[PDB]
């Protein structure tokens, strides 16, 4: 894949299992234009989003939604989404991990960018 | 003080000083709409940014400026800023601190919230 | 202060309070040398550690309790502490802030080094 | 596999490359005891580490070299080493993966636990 998203639970320790994921790229128009979406498989993960030709350069937002992830714990988190924003793709190709580690009212996101 | 952000450099250890941040909340149109700014101290910390009066609750997104932070790093950041999401208030006064601690290709948030 | 600890709670977006620290420095004989110790206050923090004169170069390791800080939330953490290892004050004094962002299953960690 | 390593460097956007990593467990004399090391692949991943019979409940430490690793960028970090420590293995087989996420002034781990 060029593009996967990969979300683990910082709380209980294991991937974040069928939570819904937004992707969106930043259009000529300065809004949001929805790019892909799904839900986290088994290990966390989130295959299979674009193609190649599909992923161009761009300003692209990641939104992992937690609204109510969280809600057997009894915590309602800082936002309803957990939010990662990257610049991509301006010297050739690269592939992109987007990786994030998950808790209500904090989150650690590393982009893994690789050619 | 109704919101106060705090920035670290990760990669060397160190307050990031100087550094602008811009906040918005998102408005009727659903875009961001211009709501405070100023540049961090020598301490990293970005104080009197709003008052409780003017901070009603919504959804508020701090834009750390990190374009040219680690140009003398060499490194090219994953994104021109660190960006950081919260929804803000519900109940009567709530003060928020937002904590990151910052490197090019990641990051690591957390909101306090207090009393 | 040569030595600072701030510990905040990443599940409920608090600072960590009245939770037990441990300090070590790492001594000649290869074993960890309690060092000081205390419990954070309603910021987080954890001041007066250490003096200018005690705080000798060396390794350090910093032990926060965390083993029934979850228990309200029936969690049981990866580890009874969150542990930080930094390499103090190789040239000049400086002070040393060690932040954690604790979950029970992660942590993050900055050491923030400034020279006073 | 019991016991899985990962190590991100969050400056550069990639994965630790060919970085030794070694495992102790804590003895009977309230020592370290050598465990397992390896080096991690070219993903930044380290497998095979130990099998389902070594790994017995204990306190085990993960120990990331990283006194050269930044050297490059002219850092020098704030310990030689990346630590995780972990208390395992309460009940039968866990697998363990412990992500870590690199900077040389600071680090985020994730400690993921599955049946
Ligand atoms: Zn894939
Ligand atoms: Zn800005
Ligand atoms: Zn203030
Ligand atoms: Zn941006
Ligand atoms: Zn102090
Ligand atoms: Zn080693
Ligand atoms: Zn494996
Ligand atoms: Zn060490």
């Amino acid at each position: 894949c060029p593009l996967m998203v990969k979300v683990l639970d910082a709380v209980r320790g294991s991937p974040a299992i069928n939570v819904a994921v937004h992707v969106f790229r930043k259009a000529a128009d300065d809004t949001w234009e929805p790019f892909a979406s799904g839900k986290t498989s088994e290990s966390g993960e989130l295959h299979g989003l674009t193609t190649e030709e599909e992923f161009v350069e761009g300003i692209y937002k990641v939104e992992i939604d937690t609204k109510s992830y969280w809600k057997a714990l009894g915590i309602s988190p800082m936002h309803e989404h957990a939010e990662v924003v990257f610049t991509a793709n301006d010297s050739g190709p690269r592939r992109y991990t987007i990786a994030a580690m998950l808790s209500p009212y904090s989150y650690s996101t590393t982009a893994v960018v690789t050619n």
